[PDB]
């Protein structure tokens, strides 16, 4: 299809998303529980809610519980140690006890499979959220992607379109056999928009957690006023870029620098894979996405040679189906 047809199917697919801040009350409900553990402890919001400034249907909320001194140290990295991890699980255990006590109908899951300790909460009516502890990086990288989407608010449509597709096609980490998170696809979307000068480079070091809102304001979204021409033009060029312009053997998707970053300058090579192990397992350096804040973290670490295969196929197949909408 032409950019226009792609644009039109996309605006048409999002028709019921635009119909109907509502997160405040949940923030307050979560703050109740947090305060019964420690009334000096803070609650911060992060994820898509903060990144877009809109709360989507079928998205959880992301919360982190911070101490005063965790905030004031607004630019510290986050310790990747066993005691750090221990500390977070201990506080999260207490808070889970309290959440269960106060809300008997809620499922409160202490998730231990992961690299970052997390409590997953389903109350059963899209009351839906995760809680973490004592980490700045979630709030920090979310303010970074929010900084960019604010330079150019309509780009939130390209990213929302890519996100929904990733989940539909099973590429998204959230689906069985998926390899890239929603977070990784955003880093790809921004990286792309920066390469096309739709966005002005922001150094990740300029983001200060002590200057961020624990609950940031709503950021109005409006329909494309061109019957989605720019959306469809962006989408087609996005796919072209990651298909025929981005050189995955030699390059890294990164917001740490403007221009090109090579795998070679990072030591993200075959030799590194043999030495590697992350979260307990094999890291892959097939599809490279650099984390702006964490040391030596590839967000694309789960992209096996096979999943690199699937990804390209879908990038080819998305050109003709308008991200699975024109079918
Ligand atoms: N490897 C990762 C994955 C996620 N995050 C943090 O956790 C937040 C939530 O991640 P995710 O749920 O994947 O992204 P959302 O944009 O919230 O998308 P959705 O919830 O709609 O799937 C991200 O914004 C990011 O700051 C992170 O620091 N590192
Ligand atoms: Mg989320």
């Amino acid at each position: 299809p032409s950019p226009a047809v792609v644009g039109r199917s996309l605006v048409n697919s999002f028709k019921q998303f635009v119909s109907k801040r509502h997160v405040d009350a949940t923030y307050r409900l979560v703050l109740d529980c947090v305060a019964a553990v420690d009334p000096l402890m803070r609650l911060y919001t992060f994820g898509s809610t903060v990144v877009y400034g809109v709360h989507e249907k079928g998205s959880d909320v992301d919360f982190v519980v911070l101490n005063k001194t965790d905030v004031e140290d607004g630019k510290g990295g986050d310790a990747a140690t066993q005691v750090a991890k221990g500390l977070q699980a201990d506080i999260l255990a207490k808070l889970a006890r309290v959440i269960r006590q106060k809300h008997l109908s809620w499922n409160v899951e202490e998730v231990r499979r992961t690299r970052v300790p997390v409590v997953r909460v389903k109350g059963g009516g899209a009351v839906d959220f995760d809680i973490t502890a004592y980490r700045r990086n979630g709030v920090r990288n979310s303010a970074l992607l929010r900084a960019y989407f604010e330079q150019n608010p309509p780009c939130r449509w390209l990213s929302m379109s890519i996100k929904r597709w990733s989940k539909q096609t099973g590429l998204n980490a959230s689906v069985i056999g998926g390899s890239i998170t929603s977070y990784g696809f955003n880093l790809m979307v921004v990286y792309y928009l920066l390469q096309r000068n739709h966005l002005q480079f922001v150094p990740p070091s300029t983001i200060d957690v002590s200057r961020v809102e624990p609950l940031p304001p709503h950021l109005p979204l409006e329909e494309p006023a061109d019957e989605g021409l720019e959306l469809g033009t962006q989408v087609l060029d996005f796919l072209h870029f990651f298909l025929h312009e981005f050189d995955s053997d030699k390059q890294v998707i990164s917001l740490n620098r403007p221009g090109i970053t090579t795998k070679e300058e990072l030591d993200w090579t075959k030799s590194a894979e043999d030495f590697a192990r992350m979260n307990g397992e094999k890291v892959h350096y097939q599809w490279c996405i650099e984390d702006p804040y964490e040391l030596n973290l590839n967000v694309g670490r789960n992209v096996t040679p096979l999943k690199r295969d699937f990804l390209r196929r879908h990038l080819e197949k998305a050109r003709d189906t308008a991200l699975l909408t024109i079918v």
